[PDB]
C-alpha cells in the first residue's frame, strides 16, 4: 500500500534514468517481483501507478471506458505522454487550459479516436501494404550498397540504420529526398526534448518545462511545413499518403479540421520511422552478442520474421504512453481511484516472467511470440505491419552480406521516458 521506493519510481519515471537500460530494466524487474502495481510519487510529477505486470497493461489498454488517453468527454484534461508537472503547466498556458497539443491519434478516445483513425486504418492493413514491398526492397538495397561502399566501420546507427526506414516513410508521405535532413533533425528534437545532447538552441534548457518548450517548439515547425502540404494535396491530389490524410472528410462531407492532418503528419514524419531504425540497430547489436543467431537465419532467411519479433521484444522502443481513471477500479489488490494516472510500461510487459520463459534471453524460437511492443487496445500501433514490413525487408537483403557483427566502442542510448534506444552502435562488420 505504500508509494514505490523513491530510487526505484525515479530510475523509471525521470528521463535521466533511462540513459543506462541496466539500472532501468533492473527497476522494472524490482516492481514486478516486488510491488507489481504501485504508485510512484516522484518530486515534480503526478502520481502514476506503474503498470509493470503484462496482463495489466493488456487489462487497462482493453477497457478504454475505464482508462482514457485523453481524459474522455474533458478532452485535453490528459497528456498521453508523460510530461512533468510544470511542462503540463506550460502547455495548459500555450492552449489555454487543456493539453491536447495535437489532434494524432494518442491524445484522442473514443468515438472521436475510431473515426479519426478509420481514415488510415485500411492503407495501414497488411494487405494494402504489399504494393510497396519492392519499392521498399528497392530502398533497403540502394541502403546496403552504400553501407558495403563506405567499409567495415561505423556507427551503425547514425551511418545507417535511420536513412533507410526515413527514406521509406518520406517516399509513401510524398515528402520530397531534399526535406529528409530537416525532418530527421525535428524528429531528433521531437524525441530528444529531455535528452542535453538534443537541445534545441531556441528554448530554455534548463527551465522546470523545458522538455514541455521544446515538444512546442518542433510542433510549430511541423505545423509550418506541414499546412503547406495540406493545401497542395487538397489543390492537386497524389497517390501518396499525404493527399489521403489532406483530403479526408467526415461524415458531413466537410474536410476534417487541419490539425488533424497536422497531427498524422508529426506522428508519419516522427513514429514513422524512428523506432523502425532503432529496432534495427537493436537487432544487429544482438546478433553482435549472438553470433549463432545470425549463422542460423543466414542459413534459414524464413527465421527472419522470428528474428524481427525478438528484436521488437528485446528492443521495445516505444517505452510508455498514459491513461487516467474516469472512474475507481480494482486491480491486482490495488484500489486506482477516479482521476489517478497510469504509466503504461511496455518494456516491463516484454520482460515479464510469468509470459516469457528466460525473458532477458534473446531467443527467435518463442513461438508464439507474444510481445507487447506495439502496446494493445484500439490505440496499439497502427504503424506496426510497416515497421514489422522494412525490418523484414531490410534484414532478408542485408544479412546474406553480414558474416559478423562486432560492437567496437560504447553504445549510447536516448535519454527519454518515451520514444528511446540506439543512438550510436560503433561497430566493426565482416561482409560476406
Ligand atoms: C518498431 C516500430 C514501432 C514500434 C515498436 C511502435 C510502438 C508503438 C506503441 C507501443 C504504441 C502505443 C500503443 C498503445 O497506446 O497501446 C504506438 C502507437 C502509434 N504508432 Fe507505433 N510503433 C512503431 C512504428 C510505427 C510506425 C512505422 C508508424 C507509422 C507509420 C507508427 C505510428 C503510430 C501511431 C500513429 C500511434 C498512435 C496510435 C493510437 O494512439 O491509436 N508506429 N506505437
Ligand atoms: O509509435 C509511437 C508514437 C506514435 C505517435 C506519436 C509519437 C510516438
Ligand atoms: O490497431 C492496429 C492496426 C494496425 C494497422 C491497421 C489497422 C489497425
Amino acid at each position: 500500500t505504500a508509494a514505490i521506493p523513491d530510487e526505484i519510481a525515479r530510475q523509471i519515471v525521470l528521463p535521466e534514468g533511462h540513459k543506462d537500460n541496466v539500472p532501468l530494466f533492473e527497476a522494472y524487474r524490482w516492481l514486478r517481483e516486488n510491488q507489481p502495481l504501485g504508485q510512484a510519487r516522484v518530486e515534480g510529477y503526478d502520481p502514476l501507478w506503474l503498470i509493470t505486470k503484462y496482463a495489466d497493461l493488456m487489462e487497462v489498454e482493453r477497457q478504454p471506458q475505464i482508462f482514457a488517453a485523453g481524459g474522455g468527454e474533458d478532452k485535453g484534461s490528459n497528456n498521453p505522454i508523460l510530461a512533468n508537472q510544470a511542462g503540463d503547466e506550460f502547455t495548459r498556458q500555450l492552449l489555454g487550459g487543456n493539453l491536447r497539443i495535437l489532434d494524432a491519434l494518442p491524445y484522442l478516445d473514443q468515438p472521436e479516436h475510431s473515426v479519426v483513425k478509420d481514415v488510415a486504418f485500411d492503407w495501414f492493413r497488411p494487405a494494402n501494404l504489399k504494393k510497396w514491398e519492392d519499392r521498399i526492397r528497392e530502398t533497403a538495397r540502394a541502403s546496403i550498397d552504400r553501407l558495403l561502399a563506405g567499409g567495415p566501420d561505423l556507427d551503425a546507427v547514425q551511418e545507417f540504420a535511420v536513412f533507410f526506414p526515413l527514406r521509406v516513410i518520406m517516399s509513401l508521405f510524398g515528402v520530397p529526398e531534399e526535406d529528409e535532413p530537416r525532418m530527421m533533425a525535428l524528429t531528433q528534437d521531437f524525441f530528444g526534448v529531455a535528452d542535453p545532447d538534443a537541445q534545441r538552441d531556441d528554448i530554455e534548457a534548463l527551465s522546470p518545462d523545458a522538455a514541455a518548450q521544446q515538444w512546442a517548439a518542433t510542433i510549430a515547425d511541423f505545423y509550418a511545413y506541414f499546412d503547406v502540404l495540406v493545401e497542395s494535396r487538397r489543390a492537386e491530389p497524389r497517390d501518396d499518403l499525404a493527399t489521403l490524410i489532406a483530403v479526408a472528410k467526415d461524415e458531413n462531407g466537410e474536410y476534417f479540421p487541419k490539425t488533424f492532418a497536422y497531427g498524422w503528419f508529426v506522428a508519419i514524419a516522427t513514429a514513422g520511422h524512428d523506432t523502425t531504425a532503432s529496432t534495427l540497430a537493436g537487432c544487429l547489436q544482438s546478433l553482435a552478442a549472438h553470433p549463432e543467431v545470425l549463422d542460423r537465419v543466414k542459413g534459414d532467411p524464413d527465421l527472419i520474421p522470428d528474428l524481427v519479433n525478438e528484436s521488437l521484444r528485446i528492443v521495445s522502443p516505444v517505452k510508455h504512453f498514459t491513461r487516467v481513471a474516469l472512474q475507481d477500479y480494482e486491480m491486482r489488490g490495488q484500489k486506482i481511484k477516479a482521476g489517478d494516472r497510469l504509466m503504461l510500461l511496455f518494456q516491463s510487459g516484454n520482460r515479464d516472467a510469468e509470459v516469457f520463459d528466460r525473458p532477458d534471453d534473446f531467443d527467435i524460437d518463442r513461438r508464439p511470440n507474444k510481445h507487447i511492443a506495439f502496446g494493445y487496445g484500439p490505440h496499439m500501433c497502427i504503424g506496426q505491419h510497416l515497421a514489422k514490413l522494412e525490418l523484414k525487408v531490410m534484414l532478408q537483403e542485408l544479412l546474406p552480406h553480414l558474416e559478423r557483427v562486432e560492437v567496437s566502442g560504447e553504445p549510447k542510448l536516448i535519454q527519454t521516458n518515451f520514444v528511446g534506444g540506439l543512438r550510436k552502435l560503433p561497430v566493426h562488420l565482416t561482409f560476406s
